[PDB]
């Protein structure tokens, strides 16, 4: 019945704009850079004119010993490759003046929230993530940053919606924060970093936790399937697969044709720099391309419900996932065969999205035969020690959400600067 947000900083008709009543003015500097198929999507980089700065209204510039009030904003930060990257905390929100206000900064593995009143006393809370991880939810991945504050008790970090840390900040007097609110990297030693923002709003309440939920849900576009970095999905790029129940296999073929197969086997390798990163290999196996079907849309985003062809690359030529369905049992072993010979076997696809508790961008895709009637999930199945891609009606028997449904979860990951794995070809 009240929105709460006083700054609500979103790309709409053709400009970054305040959509909020106060209007507030931006400034955008010259070396910002945004994301061609995703317009809200802000790259700053570790230059001087890589900056966004908002000139509050007055009305709305922070000065209270009382006041509760929240922000909001997503971000995707690179992973930390180099030791120069340890030890070294920089800026990258900032409504600090005088030695008293606000900011968000980061460090090696770490997203940073500070207060700091008039007399100098400060209170920090931090949300720290391990780059020492087979799969990361959060390096290099879009994550949904929320921090609120309640004066008479604590500050609090959410991360995707889920509480990280809390505390106390009742011993902070008056808290006189910056006119403006300056988006630039100050102070990172690493000249190769930026980060990724968007949807930066701030409130003026301490958010509670259902807010919090909605708003992530809301902001997250859920009509539009993602990929493991948390951008669009989209047709005609290939992508490396991930499949959530074996994280450590990767998808490979053999051979093409009928009488081929698809399938998982690992482990995936590892990539390193010793004491700053060690991960699982994401480059790995037989690539996909998401093909138009039955999308009357022009663009080339994914959207959930699309009914798509699945193009498996082998050797720089495509081919097609399929299967024939009339093969005794459930599970429907799937096979790469030449697009002009699929004939009438089974091929369209259902692209859906997920989402629970677990990790974000999952994928599901479910096959149907050419009257439209369901055969099943793909996910994987053991036939003589070997774990062959299938698709099958008994994941659509199994209980949503549950962790029968782990094996037909997919991700689709794209080559991406902020990971800066080399493909071994
Ligand atoms: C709750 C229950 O009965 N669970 C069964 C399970 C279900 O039937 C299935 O997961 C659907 O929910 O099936 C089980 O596996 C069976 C094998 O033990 C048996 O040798 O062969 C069966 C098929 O002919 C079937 O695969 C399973 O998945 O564990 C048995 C389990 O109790």
């Amino acid at each position: 019945h009240m929105d709460t947000s006083i700054l609500n900083l979103r790309y709409e008709s053709n400009h970054l704009i305040d959509l909020s009543r106060y209007a507030s003015k931006i400034n955008i500097g010259s070396k910002v850079n945004f994301d061609p198929i995703d317009k809200n999507q802000i790259q700053l980089f570790n230059l001087e004119s890589s900056k966004i700065e908002v000139i509050l209204k007055n009305a709305i510039v922070y000065n209270s010993m009382y006041e509760n009030f929240s922000t909001s904003f997503w971000i995707r930060i690179p992973k930390y490759f180099n030791s120069i990257s340890l030890n070294n905390e920089y800026t990258i929100i900032n409504c600090m003046e005088n030695n008293s206000g606000w900011k968000v900064s980061l460090n090696y593995g770490e997203i940073i929230w500070t207060l700091q009143d008039t007399q100098e006393i400060k209170q920090r809370v931090v949300f720290k993530y391990s780059q020492m991880i087979n799969i990361s939810d959060y390096i290099n991945r879009w994550i949904f940053v929320t921090i609120t504050n309640n004066r008479l008790n604590n500050s609090k970090i959410y991360i995707n919606g889920r509480l990280i840390d809390q505390k106390p900040i009742s011993n902070l007097g008056n808290i006189h924060a910056s006119n403006n609110i300056m988006f630039k990297l100050d102070g990172c030693r690493d000249t190769h970093r930026y980060i990724w923002i968007k949807y930066f709003n701030l409130f003026d309440k301490e958010l509670n936790e259902k807010e919090i939920k909605d708003l992530y849900d809301n902001q997250s576009n859920s009509g539009i399937l993602k990929d493991f970095w948390g951008d669009y999905l989209q047709y005609d790029k290939p992508y490396y697969m991930l499949n959530l129940y074996d994280p450590n296999k990767y998808v490979d073929v053999n051979n093409v044709g009928i009488r081929g197969y698809m399938y998982l086997k690992g482990p995936r390798g590892s990539v390193m720099t010793t004491n700053i990163y060690l991960n699982s290999s994401l480059y790995r196996g037989t690539k996909f391309i998401i093909k138009k079907y039955a999308s009357g849309n022009k663009d080339n985003i994914v959207r959930n419900n699309d009914r798509v062809y699945i193009n498996v690359v082998v050797k720089n030529k495509e081919y097609r996932l399929a299967t024939n369905a009339s093969q005794a049992g459930v599970e429907k072993i799937l096979s790469a065969l030449e697009i002009p010979d699929v004939g009438n076997l089974s091929q369209v696809v259902v692209m859906k999205s997920k989402n629970d508790q677990g990790i974000t961008n999952k994928c599901k895709m479910n096959l149907q035969d050419n009257n439209g009637n369901d055969i099943g999930f793909i996910g994987f199945h053991q036939f003589n020690n070997i774990a062959k891609l299938v698709a099958s009606n008994w994941y659509n028997r199994q209980i949503e959400r549950s962790s029968r449904t782990l094996g037909c979860s997919w991700e689709f990951i794209p080559v991406d600067d902020g990971w800066g794995e080399r493909p071994l070809q």
